[PDB]
């Protein structure tokens, strides 16, 4: 259970100043989309970023120096006005995300079946360890009411990596310093990324 029901309630109870919201819109077709950033689930602001050099952006960061887990709303209930506007404003969705788990994995869902399974074997064959989640699984992320799912069309892409694996790509694994020590992984990992995206959406 998260501590607030929607982005309204969220607003009302804390200070500006301790989260950020982020867009950058290129009229790509394809939004990367971080609903769970900064201190909420650590390096998936600093993936967006990255991705956002080719690619539509919505990020919304926890900036507290400790307890941005009460910033976290789940996709179902995530509603803040400019990630509605600018999914609605997208094709499809890939939707970053981060879970609790030592071991290096990716768990990859949503409502994309096809781009999801292509996905998952490109990680695959590039050496990362990705898996694919199916419909009936937990975190597959088909909910026409996730955020993600809100497009033009409905098809997302759903990407959840474990804490071993984000602690993978940074040299310092702090609000503060990821975003200054992305190492050689962090790179070859946003370059299977950009490979998988300029193919898959044409
Ligand atoms: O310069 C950042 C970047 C890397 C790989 C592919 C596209 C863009």
């Amino acid at each position: 259970e998260d501590v607030y029901q929607n982005f309204e309630e969220l607003k009302n109870n804390e200070d500006p100043s301790d989260y950020g919201v982020v867009t950058k819109e290129t009229g790509s077709p394809v939004l990367v989309l971080a609903i769970h950033g900064g201190g909420i689930e650590g390096g998936t602001s600093e993936v967006a970023r990255e991705l956002s050099k080719e690619y539509s952006m919505y990020l919304f960061e926890g900036l507290k120096s400790a307890g941005n887990s009460v910033l976290h709303i789940t996709s179902t209930h995530f509603d803040e006005p400019r990630a509605l506007k600018m999914t609605g404003n997208h094709e499809y969705v890939i939707s970053l995300h981060g879970y609790a788990e030592e071991d290096q994995q990716i768990e990859v869902g949503g409502t994309d079946r096809v781009r999801a399974a292509d996905l998952v074997e490109k990680l695959q064959h590039a050496g990362f360890p990705a898996v694919l989640l199916n419909m009936d699984h937990p975190h597959a992320g088909v909910s026409p009411n996730n955020i993600a799912n809100k497009s033009k069309t409905g098809l997302s892409i759903q990407i959840e990596m474990s804490t071993g694996f984000r602690k993978s790509l940074f040299g310092i694994f702090s609000l503060k310093s990821r975003a200054v020590t992305q190492n050689e992984r962090f790179y070859e990992f946003t370059e299977v990324m950009f490979r998988f995206l300029k193919n898959s959406y044409l």
